[PDB]
């Protein structure tokens, strides 16, 4: 994916401490923090295998931390997500949280319309608007995203209509407060709870089955993005690598910690 790795790099070049600000935003608003995840994709509108698990990652991590958390999603990851027994959003309130973070969300276009990495219109309700609000009324907002059409992009939008294909009809103008950029949205999302555990000296991804969560959810019915079928993978990659790059955040972690 060259598009995203060179928005990575102009994105950490000039903002070199972005994961480590994010992480202190996290760790500074546990109280009641809302999960956005979801992303459906066209034609079927399903939800993808990417976003729930990092989704699902932070949330653990927002409570082993003493803090609440609850979910927004879609049906069908609602569904997945039942056997880890997470709390849901009942319907939510900007007012109500203490922080809002997006993990791999459809976040509105220039158009006003939701496109796919493809530049497939999608169309269902979106779970974008809380964020708006969210941004007004000045709560604390964190997005991760790795293809420039998700929620929180909109802070680079630049970059990605100058490098993702289909840039300007795809990059989303929803901005967050701190942004994490990734080859993979899990993948940031475990960085964010790998940075965050190195900062509070406990490791918060220890038993982390990045396996067993992916087959999970994947059995419930999330579909893999790019092949758009019922693989036990994410964006098109397989479990062995997703494994291996959760194995290294442990990794750097113990090493900082001990
Ligand atoms: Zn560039
Ligand atoms: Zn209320
Ligand atoms: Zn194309
Ligand atoms: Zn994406
Ligand atoms: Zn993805
Ligand atoms: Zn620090
Ligand atoms: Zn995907």
């Amino acid at each position: 994916n060259r598009g995203v790795l060179k928005v990575y790099l102009d994105y950490r070049r000039k903002n070199f401490n972005f994961l480590h600000n994010s992480t202190k935003m996290f760790l500074d608003n546990l109280e009641r923090v809302l999960i956005v995840t979801g992303f459906p994709i066209p034609p079927m509108m399903v939800a993808e295998t990417d976003g729930p698990p990092g989704a699902l990652a932070i949330y653990r991590a927002v409570e082993m931390l003493g803090g609440k958390a609850e979910i927004l999603t879609y049906s069908e990851v609602e569904k997945a997500l039942e056997p880890f027994g997470v709390s849901l959003a009942r319907t939510p309130e900007p007012e109500d949280y203490s922080l809002i973070i997006s993990v791999e969300t459809p976040g509105r276009a220039a158009d006003g319309r939701y496109y796919s990495m493809s530049a497939l219109e999608i169309k269902r309700d979106p779970l974008d608007g809380i964020f708006l609000k969210a941004r007004a009324l000045g709560i604390p907002t964190i997005g991760v995203g790795d293809g420039g059409n998700e929620i929180g992009m909109g802070k680079i939008r630049e970059l990605v209509v100058g490098h993702v294909p289909h840039g300007e009809k795809i990059a989303s103008v929803v901005e967050t407060d701190e942004l994490i950029v990734s080859a993979v949205s899990n993948w940031g999302a475990y960085g964010l709870v790998a940075q965050a555990s190195i900062e509070v000296g406990r490791n918060l991804l220890e038993g982390w089955d990045e396996r067993r969560v992916i087959e999970a959810i994947s059995s419930a019915g999330l579909i893999d993005g790019v092949s758009k079928t019922l693989a036990p993978s994410v964006d098109g990659i397989r479990l062995m690598v997703h494994e291996g790059i959760v194995e290294l955040l442990k990794a750097v972690v113990d090493e900082a910690i001990l």
